[PDB]
């Protein structure tokens, strides 16, 4: 199955420095990695040397891997390499932020699991390759996407010469494997309201021990949802345009419906255009605030990620209303 980098993409990648009007930039929660495409694999790269030193991973591999997720993720409108790595970023901030709760084995595992948790996205929803009638979705029937997702990372980290986590105990590989696994997972947005609900009752009997595994397992969990939607969090001009790359997928999907005879939900629907707005203020307001709210509250120094959210929200207000 599997896509391999060459040598003249992955040496080129060593070659790259970051500029430095942007190390101050990259630190925010709002940062928008949109004009820099450029850079994008070197980002990865800057913010994976801070988070973990620059001797975590031997260069040469780390180029070699980083190259080749790229080399898998699919030319879709939104599910794509560039939402890799958005999400990745936002996932620097927060580690950055919160410089003691994590072990360095989950801020290498966390960082590498963002960049590869939609692996070769095919820019279709679980549901509709369940709905018909997929052969991906006769081998994984429950968190379909995610679990093929987990399934690449799996393979490009035993490719030749990509193995990053190599120099490990084999069974503290057997650990970061498993943390990278639920970090995926935890990103099949169905999961998330179980996962959410939970956390909130926990926290609000005082009974979430950062110490207990599975509550560890479950604010990462959420951690990842939180990155996984951030083109929420940063500055209204900036989602405006993310949100066309939304739109431009589902739309996409429910056209494949429509040429089938059939009704693609309103999200999915193109003659429905001028519903997003307020499918949007639908979307923030009982998946979004939730998130953050949740995040906020479990992790304080994420705030920053809840105020561009509201932010957000009042301008998808401010546009429902015909003032923007
Ligand atoms: C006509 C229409 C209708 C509903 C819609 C909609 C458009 N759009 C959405 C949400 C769309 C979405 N799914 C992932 C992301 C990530 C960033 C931004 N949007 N977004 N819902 C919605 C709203 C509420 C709950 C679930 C979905
Ligand atoms: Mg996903
Ligand atoms: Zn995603």
């Amino acid at each position: 199955h599997m896509s391999i980098c060459t040598s003249e993409e992955w040496q080129g990648l060593m070659q790259f420095t970051l500029p430095v009007r942007l190390c101050k930039e990259i630190e925010l929660f709002h940062f928008d990695i949109g004009p820099f495409e450029n850079m994008w694999p070197g980002i990865f790269v800057y913010m994976v040397h801070r988070s973990c030193g620059t001797s975590c991973f031997e260069l040469e591999k780390l180029c070699r891997f980083i190259m080749s997720v790229k080399k898998n993720y699919r030319r879709v409108p939104y599910h794509n390499w560039k939402h890799a790595v958005t999400v990745a970023h936002c996932m620097y901030a927060i580690l950055q932020n919160n410089h003691t709760l994590f072990t360095d084995l989950e801020r290498k595992g966390l960082l590498i699991a963002c960049l590869c948790h939609d692996l070769d996205h095919r820019g279709f929803s679980n549901s509709y390759l369940q709905k018909f009638d997929h052969p991906l979705a006769a081998l994984y029937s429950t968190s379909t996407m995610e679990q093929h997702h987990f399934s690449q990372t799996v393979s490009i980290l035993q490719l030749e010469g990509h193995n990053i986590f190599s120099t490990l105990s084999s069974s503290e590989y057997e650990q970061v494997l498993e943390i990278i696994r639920k970090a995926i997972i935890a990103t099949d947005l169905a999961l998330y309201f179980g996962n959410r609900k939970q956390l909130e009752e926990m926290y609000q009997t005082g009974s979430l021990n950062l110490n207990n595994q599975s509550h560890r397992d479950r604010v990462i969990g959420l951690m990842m949802t939180a990155c996984d939607l951030c083109s929420v969090t940063k500055l209204w001009p900036v989602t405006k345009l993310t949100a066309n790359d939304i739109y431009a997928e589902f739309w996409a999907e429910g056209d494949e419906m429509k040429k089938l005879g059939i009704q693609p939900i309103p999200m999915m629907d193109r003659d429905k255009k001028d519903e997003v707005p307020q499918g949007q203020l639908g979307f923030y307001n009982a998946v979004a605030i939730p998130c953050y709210t949740t995040l906020t509250q479990i992790l304080p120094p994420t705030e920053p990620l809840l105020k561009a959210c509201r932010d957000n929200l009042s301008q998808w207000e401010k546009v429902i209303r015909g003032e923007e």
